[PDB]
């Protein structure tokens, strides 16, 4: 909306005038309900959060699920959790140009049915821990969200760098449920890059 | 609302992560009613808008009015509105300090009752001009907003400057009344005033 | 509502007693919104405002208009608009008995189809001034609001008076449409009627 | 909201237009639910009703109530009842100046637990009549407003004036409760005062 | 809600955390329409108020009732009238075992259409004196809310005591009617029972 | 939404039944707000308004504006603006074409902050007359909407032609403003192109 | 709402103009629900739809019904039936004027208490065949919708024509209703009247 | 949504905790209402409904309608009704692939206004029986919903065949309205096509 | 709602037809808010969440607890809060027939007044460490939601086990308030229950 | 609202009665909704939670900031830190009263620009730790809510204490902006004081 003059007259666009005096009338009492709910905090997605999203897919694993139950996805003994880890971070992340901080290493379980039609929810449990059993019984498990669980876990040779976390899934059907298993590392990454530019040999 | 920071996981306030989801709720109709209504203006009322208010009261009048009637409020000869609103204007202004335009002059009469709880309407009739009569009948009037008509009107000494704004005023009562005038000559001032000093003698 | 009395104990109407209260929960939001409005101003429609109407109807007329063009509606010359209104004002005043003022003369322009059941909207453009072309293309014109276009234009003998405007009009059709016009002179007369009556001769 | 002039073009301010359209869309009904309501009468309140309140305080009084159980808070003989209503009333109202007449005398029983965060209702019941029993049990009584009970109870001498109201409280507490009562005689009295000045003597 | 603590970090359940930020906007302009409110006064209904309810049924009675008429339900002289009461009162009520006061009686008149599928509405009208007629033409009747008249009337043998109200029912029927009658007298009692045990003799 | 016919049976669409009947019951209430706000006229804004808009750039201009001051953004002469303007027009508009009228000329002032994050409102201030100030006070400036202020300003050579507007720009910031500034005319046109084609020469 | 020009300015009335702002506002979502509506039909009322109506009333009778079941209110032998719809068709009808096609032929039973302030609904059932039971008992039957059951049915002299609908209502009532039925025949004529008028013998 | 695990500790996204509790909040009330609306049906609309549509488009014809008439559209004798079907129909349709069920034929009308800005309805009657008029005057029509009137009409060779529908379409227009008119039949087809495939020959 | 064929036709009950017409009106405004409400996450409650619930209730105690102060709840030595633990959960326990996981152990408070009618709310300070003092003042508390305070504290004979949480209630009462407590230790469960059956001895 | 008897029939105010009405017309479905929201906690905001704030400002500081990178805020070695830590502590704190427990250190920076009429947000990222870059590029950083990022840290003399928090901080502008810090430390006190006094010696 614009300011126009005729004749020592001024004159407004009746569209920014009502919604300047409407702007005035919605203007406290919402106010006061957020001005309390600020008494308490909520913790950002992680994901979603700040720091590098650096997703390390490690396998493909297909389950037929049994009702009441829960399978075993994973079943690495330490030493090869550690491998894998530090292998697929490694082979990834070469060259490793800047000071960095891995915030966290999440283990990520993506599920799906390898059939169509299908309506059940995903239940999960997992332990940080010995050889777990394939099959368990599902005792108040958590509930997934979609098809995501997330477990936060919390060097120049893998020999150096050695100088295990479990999980288990289900469904909430009453019938056997063929699924299909995506498991990845994403590792959280805090970068801090020099605002200095690269050059080609020599600098300068 | 601020943000926490608890061992590499980030916090923010309840209060203000729902205002933030409820104003991309709220926040594009509205906007759409508002395009349409800004291809149409309208004036700022000149005494909130641009320029300097002076407002030099002329005199205080009293006029007893009969049911549908109006009473001549000003029976200046051209002459002697001209001699008013000059010696009223220097004798307020001067110094005239610096380079300035008279926007406009409004011929401002301000009316209420003499007595109280009475309830009626003032009705109003002006003519830019000749001994007008001193009562007329009230002929589709212009119906006075609250208790005041702004009439826009649009030197060395009062001969220099040498070398006429009647008003009518009624009501919608059935019975007399009695109204206490004011009249005033509001002046609107545009002033170029520099961004420079004011210093004593010598300057510097 | 009224007040009754029942030994010494005093009785209101339920109505009047809830509609009391419901004004106290009514009754300052909305005038916060009205205070910002009123910073600003809207012209009083002429004919719908103070001052009496007296339409001179000039004539009819009617138009084959072809699409995206506008046909001229009046070509008098300056002499003719000026004969033509002197005349028919003067006839229908006759005898002008009070103090007057016109305070605007509008040439006003009725508009409508000849045919039923046809939908479209009237486009206009006039010209203050030379002989006018009698079909122009349509650029930018005026949409008219319903089936008027108002233009304000702003003695003893026709010659002592003597001691124009032109109207074009076009519709958004698609198809040759056939108008009738209605044109008329409006004035808009301040009349000064005294407050005193007609007597006979000899008056007392 | 103001009416303006520019050249017999006629101003007023947008707030004022939007008000009064608005007015007309707002304003019957509600006024049929009114009308309704309005076969139907509502008792004013004494204490904010006609006449003027004259709170005579008798007495304090701490009682410790059992559940299920009432005390009693006054048990005056009725010449008792007279003398403190006379002596009270006299002492405070003399000199009485003007034509009166007492309307009605409310006996008002304030009470307040002696303890806070207690949560609780009060419960009362009266007698206009004999020995009353000290303590009774609560069968279908009266839930007390707020913290008062207000009973209507409907000379030169008290010999002159002579030529009871009991009342019990209790709560709906399930433990014993310490209340602190205070007892007043509330006076409702219609004074007729002459429209005439009072002079030093002799008088003129 | 309840509160948890994890290593010096307090939490609260997010309902409860809701709830209370909307009991802040929700909680002062009902309060005002309230205080206007309160300013009147509404009687409380007596059956559902203080003092017991005693209904001493009388007898069944079954009318005709002809259309714009209303027939005599009861028609008891003065000391029938009063034998019924007394003697009903007292077999019901012996043994009288308190201190009680009879608050008022209430002539209670129950009807019904003796035929199912009529839609109409009760008429009534009553005295309170002879030998009233047995059949009256409707003037201005009370409209009988539901099925329920309900009219206030305001010892040792029926002797001792000795040393009356009519009522009539019609219905705005444009038939005949043939209803049935319940009449009875709804004492209110308000009782003082003493907080004292009942000893079988002898006491302690 | 169509019509069916089955054996002399008729047959509608569900929706548009549906539609028709809820036109019914949202179709007058609004329209009596509507027409008492039809008693008042708001101006088209002209650039949105009837006629061509012709945008002349003339140039761009960058100052540095400090607080609670304005800087003089024009300062052409009389006769240079009557030159600028005659120039610009006449170069960019021959072949002058058809019969037209200039229906107003605007100056229009372009601001934008040179530098961005910042947030700020433009302050304007013009004057039609003499050399003025380069820098003034901010007096009861014109607030301007947007990035904006519009001034309506209301042959064969220059010379035959000839036989001044200034600008004040300021900012409502705490700190000093680098503006870039962009300075048009914008010609409103009255275009009256006949219903005429154009032939190569001969014609016919 | 009309347009008015003063000197090249254009100007609108302020209802329209917020009136077409709104109709922007106001004007798809509703178009969602009633384009899925539009998938299905419905059938139009034939009393109310396409053809003339013709209503041929055949005969009054009264019949007092027992709760839980139905009387016989026609019982025509098919010859009869045929007989009565032919000679008050030909009766009424004559002279058929035009081409007709008769679209159907609705028995219609119109029904109403003989007495008033009753209330209860009607119950239909009929059977297109043998001669039926004069009273049956209520299973399963039609709930008359008001009080009409319209039963769609699907030459030179009667005997030409040759070379049975039964009908029974009863009440939801838990008493006896004497019931007032009028029966017709509503015939719905297509007639096709050539666009050709008439004339006196001889035409032309 | 997914679900985050923080040891030991379960995390959800917010905003699907809000859903999910707003779910149970939003889920009875109106499904009480479509419980009785299911006690009714609407019939699928046929070209939305089941079985393929096949639109045989047979002509297109312009007609001249004066104001309260209909024209007759088509005036096929039955062998020519007969000879466009089932020519139309095979000629399209060769070869006939599947077991298929001819549903129903519509005789559908297409109609609209050969000039543009007309506002009217259309209007139209058919008859399924013979020489028809060719004009006939509007009585009690259909009002066709759009522009399209859909009749339901409920081999080797033609001779094979053999060993009629009329329409008239009038508009509620005030003037004559010149008409184009599209007529097809739309076929609706239940084909019964195997699950098997199309082999070139031999088949295996 | 169902499925119906008549003759070809067919036929939808009308409420699933204006339900599913409605979902598609009703049905992403929402979904926008709760996307955004999406980048952040809650905790799941404990008890509510995940893993069994194991309350081993410790003991009951009562306090008298003085305005602005607080009684030490627990005293025992680390020692004794090992045995304990340790005692009671393996008393519960035994026999432990899978692998389980100790997710956390809650220090559970329930508290409440020992008379009714008290309107107070419960204040907390727990320290996770020394002979704490019986009595401290109040100084910024955790405020109780409701009556519960839930603390996180984060083998074959107690012995090898070997081989302390304090907590204070006050409440915001003005008087002193007589507390019983009931102190637990609430165990989180993960159980690994394999999807095996018992069997008596010998196994198969 | 208060109880008023006038003989034997109680009386309420009608505010406190249409109060109360209308509490049980608005008082379950919201608490349904909060239900299910209390399956979820969220955190108290740490300086409106429990414990004492103890705010110790370390020091000012400014940085010009350049767009798309960030500046370390703080440099000081793992000693330097303990030593600020400890000194400003244990200055503010001496002498220490009684038993506390400090809950948390929160590593506090606040942030201003030093230039008015700036719009931007901030931008923050730290690290719990070597020389760290003075500058580094923006990557996925944290938004600073308002001008505050607070990061939780989770004896005799400094010596006997011994026997690194690093921050960064940008905005989200396209131009260099100086930013004013304020780093603090602001410690989270649990404080035990004992309901003792303090007396002056000798005790008693």
């Amino acid at each position: 909306g614009k300011t126009y003059v005729y004749d020592n007259r001024y004159w407004k666009n009746l569209g920014g005038v009502i919604k300047n005096a409407k702007r005035r009338k919605h203007e406290e009492k919402v106010e006061r309900e957020f001005d309390s709910l600020d008494k308490y905090l909520v913790a950002e997605d992680p994901f979603c959060g700040p720091g590098k999203n650096q997703k390390l897919t490690l396998f493909k694993e297909i389950r037929n699920i049994k009702p009441d139950t829960m399978k075993l996805i994973v079943n690495w003994s330490g030493k090869e959790f550690l491998r894998e880890t530090w292998t697929r971070f490694m082979e990834d992340s070469f060259p490793i140009v800047n000071d960095q901080e891995v915030m966290d290493v999440f283990l990520v379980i993506n599920m799906r049915s390898t059939k169509p039609n299908r309506c059940f929810r995903f239940l999960a449990q997992h332990a940080l821990r010995y050889v777990p059993h394939e099959i368990i019984r599902i005792v108040e498990p958590s509930y997934v969200g979609n098809n995501e669980y997330r477990i936060s876990l919390a060097t120049n040779s893998f020999e150096h760098f050695i100088n295990k976390p479990i999980v288990y899934i289900g469904t909430d059907s009453a019938e056997d449920e063929e699924v299909l298993f995506e498991v990845s590392l994403v590792f959280k990454i805090k970068e801090f890059a020099p605002d200095a530019p690269l050059f080609s040999g020599p600098a300068y």
